[PDB]
């Protein structure tokens, strides 16, 4: 691994498409290392952009585009934060020289649910939920036949649960489809399991890594609390970690990989994963000598991971508010750290709803005391307008 | 405590008088909190330049400059990285409502070694070594002749070991002196024959003094080659040097990180000098605490509290000190540089000519011992070329 020096003409330099709080990670750990960064993002003055050397405002959607700005950039990792991107001309950018992290098929399959849970399911074989996927209503009602109630549905290509739509009856439907529409989508069966986990698993040259399990609660589709080590049965995270690897093996390509699975007893189900850092990987800007983001650069740049220290009960709980503005302030910021607590303020522009503003995050001698911790933190945070 | 949005209209700004690898870090922690970034230097492409959200090269040193890039981008704060600014305009500053971290007058007292000297010694009467003035090559020889051999002089504006002789006889005399006036006035100081020197990393902040633990190094030809935590040290040493450590810092005011240089002979501490901010020897604390001490420094300056600080066990880093000149530097066998317990970082400095520190490597392990060896062989392993 050869590095140049930012700026100079021999600087490596690293394309981030996308630009929030975790490419904002991302942008500083390769800062850290004198890797030249420019920020991509649909919108001026995105968190990853006020730490990068500098960037681009577009329609990431726009292949063309996308093709612009890179071939302008001549950069030579391309580091997609989001799904919403046109994964087809990165395809084609990889295929025509472009190092896509951690790999363009891998952005694929993940961006549409049918790939990646058919890869799963099907071709690895491992345990997920029933589902079934429907391009008609009248299938979407037949689907929903099949699997039985309760049901999700989702929206093939659906993200934050996006057009989502949780089943328990017959009158949702109308709407139901309606919602997954606002055309393709899948229809899940429900799982009953003990808790949720996110198992950040590292490919690098030096192999596949895992973090411990960092677990969580999503509400409203967003996380409002994540948390290290998650409670687990030395059965289960074998199996855990073993799902893992043949996952990001399947998918391929070095980086960090946010395997979601769901944990019954012993027994643990497949649901999806990110081919990189997972927003409820941000405990591990705390947790850990090496933060997802840290990973996420080693691995990709080729480097060796070797090993990953966890530093005891952690966790992070998100700062959340919902508002009209484009002049936030943060008042009382002194009750929200101390010992064994910190927090991030992202830089986000405006508001106007809810967004995520920050993260408070924080230790202790147990994970639940780590979470009200944490909690409490990002409680006492005053979000002005 | 209030922060604002960067690049919004009620934004925090917070200026950095000099944009090194230390200003680097500090840029990243305010940029962790939304804080807006404007990196000054003398040069462009600064290291913190490459992380801030605006940056201006001008002289620092001249007071007038300094007034204008602050009229020009009003900053809430201003922050030094380094010795050689227009103190007596931040002093103006300062008064005409500038917040100068830790405050003005530190820095005026430690931009010069004999604002500090005197104040540690004569004032704070804290113990330090024999130490004599000249501002001419007899009152040189005179101060020496007093001091006695050996002894050390150097220039009363330094740092990095610049223009220093340690003298050990009259035959010096003469290059010593020329060489010193090559870094006017010097300082003549005994020779301290310590057990080791550290660090004590101080954070004068808006609940108290806190300590980080000690910080041991090793010194070579001006430059510091290794750092590593905790520097092993009895109860007595540390509770003197955190005594001594305490009145510097209050002595000198205001929230901040302040870098305390003390030379130890078993349970006797000496005091030697004090960066009035984050220290290069400091950067172990980027793998060795849960808060780096650039990001106390932030914590400090904005007033929030520091509550503690978490030391993960042993630990060291080695600096990366090539010597070339190049214009377009590049660092291989990275791959062999990190690894477990093993990271780098690389300043993303736009040029050398001859010694300069491009970056540094960092480890922890179950000893000091292994972890110095573990930095030191990283450090090493890094292939560079220009
Ligand atoms: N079959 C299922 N059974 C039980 N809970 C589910 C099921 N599918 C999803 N969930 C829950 O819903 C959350 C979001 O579901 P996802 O399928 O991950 O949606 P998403 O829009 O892709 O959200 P992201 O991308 O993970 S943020 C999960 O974290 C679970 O809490
Ligand atoms: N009186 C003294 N006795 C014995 N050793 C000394 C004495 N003064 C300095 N040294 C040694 O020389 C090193 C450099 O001295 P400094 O006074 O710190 O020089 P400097 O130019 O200010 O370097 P910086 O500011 O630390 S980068 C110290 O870290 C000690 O190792
Ligand atoms: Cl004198
Ligand atoms: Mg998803
Ligand atoms: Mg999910
Ligand atoms: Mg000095
Ligand atoms: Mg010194
Ligand atoms: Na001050």
């Amino acid at each position: 691994t050869l590095l140049g020096t930012a700026l100079r003409p021999a600087a490596t330099r690293v394309m981030l498409l996308g630009s929030g709080e975790l490419g904002k990670e991302v942008a500083i750990e390769c800062q850290r290392l004198g890797v030249e960064v420019i920020a991509v993002d649909r919108y001026a003055d995105a968190p990853a952009m006020h730490v990068a050397h500098r960037s681009h405002v577009i329609n990431m959607l726009d292949g063309d585009a996308l093709r612009r700005v890179v071939e302008l950039e001549k950069p030579h990792y391309i580091v997609p934060e989001i799904e919403a991107i046109a994964t087809d001309m990165l395809i084609q950018l990889e295929e025509e020289g472009l190092n896509v992290v951690p790999c363009a098929r891998a952005t694929k399959l993940t961006m549409n649910r049918e790939g990646i849970r058919r890869l799963a399911a099907e071709e690895l074989q491992l345990p997920t939920s029933t589902y079934r996927f429907a391009d008609s209503e009248s299938l979407f009602r037949e689907a929903v036949a099949d699997i039985g109630y309760p049901c999700i549905v989702k929206p093939v290509m659906s993200s934050s649960g996006k057009g989502q739509t949780f089943i328990r009856s017959a009158e949702q439907l109308a709407q139901a489809w309606k919602y997954a529409q606002q055309g393709r989508v899948i229809v899940e069966g429900v799982v009953k399991f003990d808790f949720e986990i996110t198992l950040l698993t590292v490919s690098a040259v030096d192999g596949v890594h895992f973090c411990a399990p960092v677990g969580h609660r999503q509400e409203d589709g967003d996380y409002r609390e994540s948390w290290q080590p998650q409670q687990m049965s030395p059965l289960a995270l074998e199996r855990a970690q073993e799902i893992a690897r043949k996952v990001v093996l399947a998918l391929g390509g070095y980086g960090l990989f946010g395997v979601e699975l769901f944990v019954c007893g012993d027994e643990v189900i497949f649901s999806e994963v990110s081919p990189r850092p997972h927003d409820t990987g941000m405990v591990t800007l705390i947790s850990q000598d090496l933060s997802e983001f840290a990973l996420h650069v080693r691995a990709f740049l080729g480097l060796p991971v070797g090993g990953i220290r966890q530093y005891g009960p952690a966790a992070s709980a998100v700062i959340l508010p919902q508002l009209t503005s484009q002049n936030v302030t943060f008042d009382n910021v002194q009750n929200a750290v101390g010992a064994d607590l910190q927090i991030r303020l992202f830089g986000k522009p405006e508001i106007d709803g809810s967004r995520r503003l920050g993260v408070a995050l924080a230790t202790a001698e147990s994970v639940v005391d780590a979470i009200e911790r944490a909690k409490h933190a990002a409680g006492q945070v005053k979000v002005q307008g």
